[PDB]
């Protein structure tokens, strides 16, 4: 997990680790601690629905799959959207995997 963004004193800066803001930006551990809440937000929220969309292949019906394994991934979407789409992502998601 690493800072998708962290607007040190220096100026913006995109994809970046706690520590290389730190080292070489001189980044704040407020802005830090901001960048990270704000990654952590980010991912939760976008990882709920590459869950869905990257297991859209069994989803879609063309695949040659058995009934029972198309359920079980019809159930995997239907698993993430039973967990409460948490708005303004502040809690650890625990979610399935895959089951192939």
């Amino acid at each position: 997990m690493l800072l998708h963004s962290v607007e040190t004193p220096r100026g913006e800066i995109l994809n970046v680790s706690e520590q290389e803001a730190r080292d070489v930006f001189g980044a704040s551990e407020q802005a830090i601690a901001d960048a990270r809440k704000a990654t952590i937000l980010q991912t939760l929220r976008i990882e709920r629905d590459e869950r869905l969309r990257a297991c859209d292949w069994t989803q879609v019906q063309d695949v040659v799959l058995t009934a029972d394994q198309k359920a079980t991934w019809a159930k995997y979407r239907q698993a993430l959207r039973d967990l409460p789409e948490t708005v303004t992502d502040l809690s650890q998601i625990v979610w399935p995997q895959l089951p192939v």
